[PDB]
C-alpha cells in the first residue's frame, strides 16, 4: 500500500478558460494493494483560483473548485502491457456534475519509454442536460535516467474537437519530485465572437509518494 | 529539514461566513534549520467552497480563497520556552487583501501539556484603509499518550471582538495523522440586519510531517 499527494501552480498567459490568471489543482490518493495490481482511491480539487479574475470576452469570472473523487483498478495483462478501469465523479459547489467512468491502456518499454491512453467519459450531471463528451489523453514518457523523466501529453476531447499540449520535465529524486510543465491549451476553443480562447500555463509542481 | 503537509474538509451548519456550506483548507511548508531554530515557509489555501453556496442574509456566496504565503523564524530559547516571528501576506484573486506581521510564543512541558499564543497583525492592504486588528489564537494541548493530543484553541480579534473555539482530537499514529475537530465560529459577528452569523462546524483533518 502507498499513499501519495500530489499538486501544482499554474501561471496563465490568457486565463479566460480558467478565469483567472493564477489556479492551482491538488491532488490526494491512496493505493490498497491485492493482486490484480493496485486500487487506487483519489480527490482532485482542479480549478482553484488565485489570481486576477477574468470576466470579460469568454472568461469563465469567479468559478467554483472542479471537486473529483475517484476509484481506479489496474491489471497487468503481460508484465509491461497494462490497463485499468475505473469511476470519477465531478462535484461542483455541493452538486454533482459529471458522471465520469474511465478506461485507461498503456506499455512500458524497457528503454524508459512508456505509452498510454486515458479515455474519459463525461456525462452531464446537471440539468442542463448537454451532450456527453469523451476526454482522451495519450501520453508519451521518456526516463532518460533515473533523474529526470520527460513526457507530452495530448488533451483532445472528442466532441468539443479542443487539443492541449502539455510538455513536462520531472526531477525525479528521492522524496518530493518536483516538475515543470508548460501547457498550450484550448486550441480549437472560441468565444461567442469566434475569437480564440487558446491559453499558455507555465506550472510548477510537486508529488510525494510515502 | 522536513517538509509537511496538512488539510481538512469542513461540513458547517450555517455556512454564511464561509459562503458555503462545505469548505477546505489546506497547507504545505518546510522547515530549513539553521542557528536560532526552524526557519518555515508555507502556503496555506483557505476557505476552499466546496458544499451548497450560503448568499442569503449575509452569506459570503461565491468566494475566491484566501492565500497565504509566508515566512517564520522560531527560537528555541529554553528546551520547553519557544518564541517565533514572521510575516505572512494575504491575497485573493490577484489582489493584496492584508499585510499580517506576527508573532509567537509557547510553553511545551514534559507531563505532555503545551500552551501558545500567535498574536497576528491584520493591516488593510486595500484602499478601504481598515483599521489594523489583532488575532489571538490561544491554544492548550494535552498528548495523553502517543496515540492522542487533545486541543483546545481560542480566537480572538482584539477590535471586532469576535471569537472562535476549536476543540480538536488528534490520531498521532505513525504516518498520516487524522484529527477530528469541532470549531464555533464567529460569536461577535452579525449581519446587517443584527442576526448572528455563528457557524459550528465538523472538521475532519490529516496531517504528514516529513
Ligand atoms: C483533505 C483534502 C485533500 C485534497 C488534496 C490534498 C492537498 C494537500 O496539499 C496541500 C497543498 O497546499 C497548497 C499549496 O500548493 C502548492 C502546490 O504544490 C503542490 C503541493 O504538493
Ligand atoms: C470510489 C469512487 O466513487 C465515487 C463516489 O461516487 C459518487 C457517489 O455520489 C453520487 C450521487 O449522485
Ligand atoms: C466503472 O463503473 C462505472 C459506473 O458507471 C456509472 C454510470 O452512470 C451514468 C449515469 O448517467
Ligand atoms: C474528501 O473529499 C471531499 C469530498 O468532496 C466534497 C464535495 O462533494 C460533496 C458535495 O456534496
Ligand atoms: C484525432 C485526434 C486524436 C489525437 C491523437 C493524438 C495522439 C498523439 O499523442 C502522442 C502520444 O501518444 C501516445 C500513444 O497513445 C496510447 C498508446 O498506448 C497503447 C499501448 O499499447
Ligand atoms: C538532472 O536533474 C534534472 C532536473 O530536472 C529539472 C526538472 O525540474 C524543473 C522544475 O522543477
Ligand atoms: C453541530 C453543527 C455542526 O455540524 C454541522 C453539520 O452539518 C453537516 C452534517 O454533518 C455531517 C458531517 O459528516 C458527514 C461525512
Ligand atoms: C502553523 C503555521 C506556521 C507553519 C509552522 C511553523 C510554526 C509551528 O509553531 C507554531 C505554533 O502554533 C501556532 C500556529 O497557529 C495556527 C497556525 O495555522 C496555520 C495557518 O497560518
Ligand atoms: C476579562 C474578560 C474578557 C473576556 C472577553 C475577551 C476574551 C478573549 O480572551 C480569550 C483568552 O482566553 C484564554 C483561552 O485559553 C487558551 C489557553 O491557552 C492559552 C495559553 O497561552
Ligand atoms: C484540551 C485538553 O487539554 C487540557 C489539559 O488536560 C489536563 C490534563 O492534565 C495532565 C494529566 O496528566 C498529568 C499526570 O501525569
Ligand atoms: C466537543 C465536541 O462537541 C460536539 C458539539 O456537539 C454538537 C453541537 O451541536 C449543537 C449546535 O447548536
Ligand atoms: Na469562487
Amino acid at each position: 500500500g502507498s499513499s501519495y499527494v500530489t499538486g501544482n501552480i499554474q501561471f496563465h498567459d490568457d486565463g479566460r478558460i480558467h478565469g483567472s490568471d493564477m489556479t492551482s489543482t491538488l491532488e490526494a490518493g491512496h493505493t490498497f494493494d491485492n493482486q490484480f495490481g493496485g486500487f487506487t482511491v483519489y480527490t482532485e480539487f482542479d480549478g482553484i483560483q488565485l489570481g486576477k479574475l477574468e470576466t470579460e470576452n469568454g472568461g469563465a469570472g469567479n468559478t467554483t473548485p472542479a471537486i473529483t473523487v475517484g476509484g481506479e483498478q489496474a491489471f497487468n495483462i503481460t508484465d509491461h502491457l497494462w490497463v485499468a478501469a475505473g469511476y470519477q465523479h465531478l462535484f461542483s459547489a455541493g452538486e454533482s456534475i459529471q458522471y465520469r467512468p474511465l478506461v485507461k491502456i498503456g506499455y512500458n518499454f524497457d528503454n524508459g519509454i512508456s505509452l498510454s491512453n486515458r479515455t474519459r467519459a463525461h456525462i452531464d450531471a446537471t440539468d442542463a442536460d448537454a451532450k456527453t463528451d469523451y476526454r482522451m489523453d495519450n501520453r508519451i514518457g521518456y526516463a532518460m535516467n533515473e533523474d529526470v523523466t520527460f513526457s507530452y501529453n495530448n488533451v483532445y476531447m472528442i466532441e468539443a474537437e479542443t487539443m492541449d499540449h502539455e510538455l513536462r520535465a520531472t526531477w525525479t529524486r528521492q522524496g518530493v519530485q518536483p516538475y515543470f510543465e508548460f501547457r498550450s491549451q484550448a486550441h480549437g476553443a472560441e468565444n461567442a465572437a469566434g475569437d480564440s480562447l487558446v491559453n499558455n500555463a507555465f506550472v510548477f509542481g510537486a508529488s510525494y509518494g510515502f
